[PDB]
């Protein structure tokens, strides 16, 4: 219906509310963009599901979510992938799992304090109707 399609809507302009709040934090920068295969060109042999905000501005706009769970699933792999190809003890890779760790965090709370349980729960009951 027309309801369900302004609840999607609704849930779609949170989301990139969300993100771009991520996005512009100067500690998550290394996750606004896909790694580089210059760079990194063991980076797409080993993580087999690349994530980053932009990758998920572009889900988002694509009616990819149709659910806050959704949309937190990619925001989970971003810090699951830099604690999967980060592991070691070295600074450059600490730093890393900190700030992908930081960001998980970040956007649990912020749903935490902002998305209404009535809200998502209706999203998940349409998604579910589907
Ligand atoms: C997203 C990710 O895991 N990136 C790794 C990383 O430590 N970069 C930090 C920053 C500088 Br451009 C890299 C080894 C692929
Ligand atoms: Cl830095």
């Amino acid at each position: 219906s027309m309801q369900e399609e302004d609840t999607f809507r609704e849930l779609r302009i949170f989301l990139r509310n969300v993100t771009h709040r991520l996005a512009i934090d100067k500690r998550f920068r290394v996750f606004t963009k896909p790694v580089d295969p210059d760079e990194v060109p063991d980076y797409v042999t080993v993580i087999k599901q690349p994530m980053d905000l932009s990758s998920v501005i572009s889900k988002i706009d694509l009616h990819k979510y149709l659910t806050v769970k959704d949309y937190l699933r990619d925001i989970d792999l971003i810090c699951s992938n830099a604690l999967e190809y980060n592991p070691d003890r070295d600074p450059g890779d600490r730093l890393i799992r900190h700030r992908a760790c930081a960001l998980r965090d970040t956007a649990y709370a912020i749903i935490k304090e902002e998305l209404d349980e009535d809200f998502e729960q209706l999203c998940e009951e349409i998604q579910e109707s589907r």
